[PDB]
């Protein structure tokens, strides 16, 4: 008679080393911003269930990716980062995950012509739990919705209260979605020619189509030159899609951490959670633990850039979270918004470019577009989102550094929660579809098209 | 504490499936959790919407390669915990049995001479079969975890259905890690191999093996020579499989795909391949028929008490199209029955025309009990019962076509025998399992050995 | 104080089989134009040697050519055959063969892209020493110069006379050259990357590399996409270049002939001069030696056509020399000229397509084309021939058959043997390198830009 | 009757290459034919543009491969006719000894348990020296069809330079046949195992050898069931060499090519790889400092009468830069002498720095003379010699690099010893050697297994 269901919680494993706590206790001691306020008690009974579940992810992996990113750090690849804003676990269904990996290869194919050079796929999935809030009380007078990981989206004050329970919800949830992502992928759905054939049938049909034909012609044709040449193809049938959120909770983030075997190298601690996580732009206060945390785990790591970054603040990131230069270890997330990316961002690359280190050059255009219509809904620009990728773009050229990526928020969903793009989205349509738990994303063709149109950006 | 899941508030089948898929689960189903129908509906919604653990073009897939078995051209191993638990649905043991798992299918890869489809008893072997509702203690009888707990109190055994969405929810993690495990270093050959090796320097007998042991090295070497040391040998396939017992779980993970034939069909997605046990097998039993519904590759154990005609029902039921592999018949009869009573069950079988996995079962026919008190096996019954498995199949020119034990990658001392001589004073000092008796790591290991030999005569 | 060198000549291997020498004997009976008119004794001497030394190919490779072609004549690879319209000793160099491969290579990878489909590539090369004469006196007053394996190209009736010693030097000179051709295309002169790289450097510097860029552009993308994708290589770096020449004297042909092992299959009589041979225009009569002879071996072979072919003339080919029915067994080659092959080409489709068989209709524009300059000069318009693959594909559009390929005389040397294209050739630019012995050939430049043309050809 | 070729009516070497060569080729040069210049010349002429039988991407890509072997990472074989003749410069010939060396390339491999190098004596082995000018009949010596001619005849005999460009023209025609051969089926490692297979079946030691030709099966079988069985089975690459005897012969086929250096270099690209002989290996020679100015991989023969101290000159001049592999040093002292001989040399060498491959010619050293007239070899001997080989190079922890050999494809009986029990009254029945005899098919494939056991140890 209460329309949910109570899943009982169980032998725990060997502690980590005396040594590393030492160090990880001495990190976290540190104030942590956007942290839920739910009793430390229960959060501690939840993180021992965390510590000795299966891990979304493993070292190997991870070290495998890092090595990608080096590579584009080198630039000599591209980052293709996106998927949901928020996931909400209502949402984690075959469906919806199969059509955000859809989405995200389908852009992936077309900025990897493009960008003459292998992309590295990262999904926002699989941990996009939680998010930081800038209000106490939501309009509706409600404790802020901050992520399944932490409370309800539902506007009852039961559902907003800080649920630790959801830290394992969250595990389960992550899990499930990780390992059909990998079923997905390790199967069909990311054969090259069946996800552009996804993308053909997007230009049969989108109003754009035209925009689109030509370059769509091309890729056909060269992917067509590939079999023309006999070059074995098995490597043409299943993407590598990576796994990433924000590191926010870090209660989630602390349970889930784990050592290496030590075979390939000596044990390093990381982060299993995901594969590569960031440090949003609440949280990344250079004293704080959540730039701490980072600063331990071996995970490829990100901080954001909005418009308050100062380039000596990126250098200390910089300083902080790679201290050993190694390539690709960090990247730093351009947000400033269009008619500021072009002034902002310059002298952040050139004093970071000072440095020494490589790091990624990925461009978020979507956190500096956000902004409210007339008609209720919260929103955002295909053209300011575009454009900002322009600037950062043009940014990067002028500076002969490499553009090293985007990161951006979409679905798989027709979703009407953006404005613009081929489809003319208009502040009524958005009623329509507004799906979204946050912040808006690209629908599956604004997303497609917004790839079509970066594509074009690469080849100048 | 606890987590809480709500209950959802989902594509209708072809009116035949439908229809089909009724009558199938109206018959009779034995063993079967005796839990409330509002509840198990209620975990089933829950469920119906959780992304699947396995897929169908995989299903497919690993039928392709069963049929690549049945004809003759590839065998079979399946293996894991025989009854997995959601306490040690764990990192290492997980990580560990996938290893055991691996380095046989080394050793078999080589003895065979042909690929070896590997299939894991993992992420769902979660729900038993009892033939005595009361246990030795008067408690009510652990049917495993998806049902009910194994600690030893009445509270524990009461079947909860909350253990349906939980067992899921092991499922998926330990299927996510095995992915994940089996696409990154874990299942690199070389590594594996090593691993092999090591166990012939600290084995007992060692020396038994290490000359087999050795003739691999040089394969695997040889390949390097020939510079084919590629991408292929830096991975491998692990299915999960487990038993279709629980039919409100296997019910409630039933997707329906679409068919390249292109009629829609139903796969059970809570697993890449399924098998009703002995206790559930009844012809027009809920299992078979359901088993009749899916398009899962099926396996069916086979007892002593089978009979030849049985057997050709089985097939003209589970395989009415004549797909090879879409069938694997796994006997289990002991080593001291096996010799008798399987052939003519093979030849008439064999005289359908159908090719069927033919499959076999060391341990379940071999079980005894320890003067000590635990439910045992001996080593030597387990291989002597593979042995005329495959005599049999010589003997008659049929395929002996894989094998399914019960192993783990911990160092259990829950069999006798083997190069260590467990012992029944031994068997008390990490007896683990669950459940019925595993092979431990060198145990499995060396059954890999022993019967690749009987692959190579 | 002869300027010469006369090398000696030499143990018989076993006759072929008494059945198959009948049925060859028999074969050979019927009337061999062009043949030469040295003695018979002398003949069936250098016969004998040819009977017993190493092949220049073998019927692997042939039978595994026989299957490529098969699919150009079911539709699916196009094939590209060219090389020098006559191959003189003198000049079987290796950086001459170098030359005519690199060429044949750099149209391969523009056809390749272009046709979006395997190309079969053949050489005219390693036996291309004889030619058919029109006049028993050419206008120099002496017997006409037949093609090295007959005579020699110099002006002295000495040099003319038909000196069958030349058998055995062909044989020598299309052994070097053949197994040049392996050993160039086995290592890296067939890479992918390398042909292509010498294709941009045509694109930097023709005049009409404007008209080529775009395309030129499009290759390198989708190359650089096959890189980005990760797909094996290394069939990138080889490249698999035939052997064909025509097959004309019949002594050198018939000497050449081999029985396989016959483990693939049951044994068969294979010419082993060459992968694949065509008959001409002039020896192509029905009841002839070249059609019998042809009809014997297994070798792929080709029938040139031009105006004159009757349909009827068509079947009867097809119904002589592919009366087994295998594909791609049998190409036929139009060499209409461009003005009669719209009106010439389709009767002749029509009526062969009715008959059953899948030939290849390969398009030869080079025959049909040329005319003698105001200076001189034998001559070739780039443009009519252009032209004439135009027709032969509008042709095959028109009735929807398969445009199996082209047959064409091209070389690696910057000669000026043909008029026009970019670098507009003109009848007195034709004096300053008109090094070929016989038909003017598409310079290096002109062959490519052809192939230029001819990929816009078959993307429509 | 005859064929009549032209003399041409032609890169200048940069002053440095033009200086060293000509400094290279004033040097005494011994074991010349005794042919005049104007006509020699006029030989070198025609070669000078004849289409070379390699090219120098090969040559580099052989020197890769070399300095793995030297580096102790792969082996080297290197196997052919002692003196190929024009007149059996035949299909079957030549298909049967590419088909020989590399079913011994197959054992080898699998028994070193890295890649073959495989070298054919093939494509230009026209040219041999001799000892004694006058020969046993008192007709001059047979120095090899480049030279003269083997019929024994006074008029034969003389040195014909025709004879250069003849040995070309059946150099490339080898060559190309050889090319063509080893990338058609004719190396599919399976195609050529299975003739390996038929002879243990019919060999007479077959028992002796079927144990390791099983384990090879199953070697290759194992490649199949990981799912390897791909592209680089079907080929194999087959390397033209002979030794560099003729200076008229190897000075016209120098080319010059680029180095991806950058700097310009001439290779001799009438082979991959040429040697230097025991009888024309003087130091101060015109072969030696020829073989330093050509960039291919040259060898040098070693005799009983070799001194560590020369053989480091031999090193420290044909490997002025220290690469690996650019230099072989092939030990030929026969079985009696090379245990004393051979390590000292190793010591002192190896104490240079320089990786070298050590490689074993146990023909030359073994050479005897039957009482029934016939020149012969022990294949006792033989194998002995390669044993001790590898016994001083197991002793001093150096690599036992390859193994140089005459055999062919031919069922000869030229060699006494192997399975066959060859005898010297058997040897008047097959002895169609040129000049030295040579392993048959089953002696070399023997040989093979026979080194791959020394290769397991
Ligand atoms: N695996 C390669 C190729 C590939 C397969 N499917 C894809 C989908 C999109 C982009 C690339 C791919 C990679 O990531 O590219
Ligand atoms: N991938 C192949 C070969 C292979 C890779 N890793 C393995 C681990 C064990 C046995 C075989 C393998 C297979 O699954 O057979
Ligand atoms: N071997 C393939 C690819 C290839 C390599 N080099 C080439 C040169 C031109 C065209 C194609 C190729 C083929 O014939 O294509
Ligand atoms: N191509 C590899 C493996 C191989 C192919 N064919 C062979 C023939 C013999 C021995 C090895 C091989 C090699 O040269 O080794
Ligand atoms: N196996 C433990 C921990 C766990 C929790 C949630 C999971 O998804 C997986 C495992 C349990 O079932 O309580
Ligand atoms: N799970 C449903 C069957 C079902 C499956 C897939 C569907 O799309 C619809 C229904 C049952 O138990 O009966
Ligand atoms: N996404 C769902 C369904 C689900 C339930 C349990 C899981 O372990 C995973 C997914 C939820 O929590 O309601
Ligand atoms: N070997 C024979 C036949 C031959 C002729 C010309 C060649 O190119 C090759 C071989 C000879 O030398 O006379
Ligand atoms: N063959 C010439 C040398 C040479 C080689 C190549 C050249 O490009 C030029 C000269 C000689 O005997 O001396
Ligand atoms: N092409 C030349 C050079 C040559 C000579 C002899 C050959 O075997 C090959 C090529 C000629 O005959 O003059
Ligand atoms: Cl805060
Ligand atoms: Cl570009
Ligand atoms: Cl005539
Ligand atoms: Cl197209
Ligand atoms: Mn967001
Ligand atoms: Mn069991
Ligand atoms: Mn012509
Ligand atoms: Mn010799």
């Amino acid at each position: 008679m209460n329309w949910t269901v109570d899943i009982p919680i169980d032998p725990s494993l060997p502690p980590l080393p005396t040594d590393l706590r030492t160090r990880l206790d001495a990190a976290l001691a540190k104030p942590a911003a956007q942290q839920p306020t739910w009793p430390a008690d229960q959060a501690l009974a939840m993180r021992t269930v965390l510590e000795s579940v299966p891990p979304v992810t493993v070292p190997s992996e991870i070290v495998r990716l890092q090595e990608q990113l080096a590579q584009v750090a080198k630039g000599e690849a591209f980052l293709l980062q996106g998927g949901d804003c928020a996931e909400t676990f209502m949402d984690n269904t075959e469906p919806h995950i199969r059509g955000n990996v859809r989405a995200l290869l389908q852009m992936a194919v077309v900025l990897t012509y493009g960008a003459s050079m292998p992309v590295v796929k990262v999904a926002r999935i699989a941990g996009q739990y939680a998010k930081p809030r800038s209000a106490d009380i939501d309009a509706l007078g409600l404790r802020s919705y901050r992520g399944d990981m932490i409370n309800g989206f539902a506007p009852d004050a039961a559902a907003r209260e800080h649920d630790p329970s959801r830290l394992v919800r969250a595990y389960a949830n992550a899990s499930a979605a990780m390992n059909l992502v990998r079923a997905l992928t390790s199967s069909g759905l990311a054969s090259l020619h069946l996800v552009h054939d996804w993308n053909r049938e997007f230009v049969r049909t989108s109003p754009a189509g035209a925009r689109y034909e030509a370059l769509a012609t091309e890729i056909d044709r060269g992917l067509r030159f590939m079999s023309a040449c006999g070059v074995a193809d098995r490597n043409l049938q299943t993407a590598e899609i990576y796994a990433s959120h924000e590191a926010l909770v870090l209660d989630y983030e602390r349970a889930m951490l784990r050592l290496s075997d030590g075979d390939d190298g000596e044990p390093q601690l990381f982060d299993l959670s995901a594969h590569t996580v960031w440090i949003g732009e609440r949280t990344r206060q250079i004293d704080g633990a959540h730039i701490a945390f980072a600063q331990v785990i071996a995970n490829p790591v990100g901080v954001k850039l909005g418009p308050n970054m100062t380039p000596e603040l990126a250098v200390e990131y910089v300083e902080r979270l790679d201290p050993h230069n190694k390539p690709g270890r960090l990247t730093l997330v351009s947000r400033m918004g269009n008619h500021k990316v072009r002034d902002l961002l310059p002298p952040i690359v050139e004093k970071v470019q000072a440095t020494g280190h490589q790091v990624i050059w990925q461009c978020d255009p979507m956190h500096g577009n956000t902004h409210e219509s007339s008609t209720g809904f919260k929103t955002r620009h295909f053209d300011r989102i575009v454009d900002e990728v322009q600037g950062f773009f043009e940014v990067h050229r002028a500076l002969g550094t490499h553009p090293g990526g985007i990161h951006v928020e979409i679905t798989g969903e027709n979703v009407t929660e953006c404005l613009g793009g081929a489809q003319d989205i208009s502040e009524t349509d958005l009623a329509g579809r507004y799906e979204t738990a946050c912040d808006p994303r690209l629908n599956t063709q604004q997303s497609l098209e917004l790839a079509f149109l970066v594509a074009e950006m690469l080849r100048d």
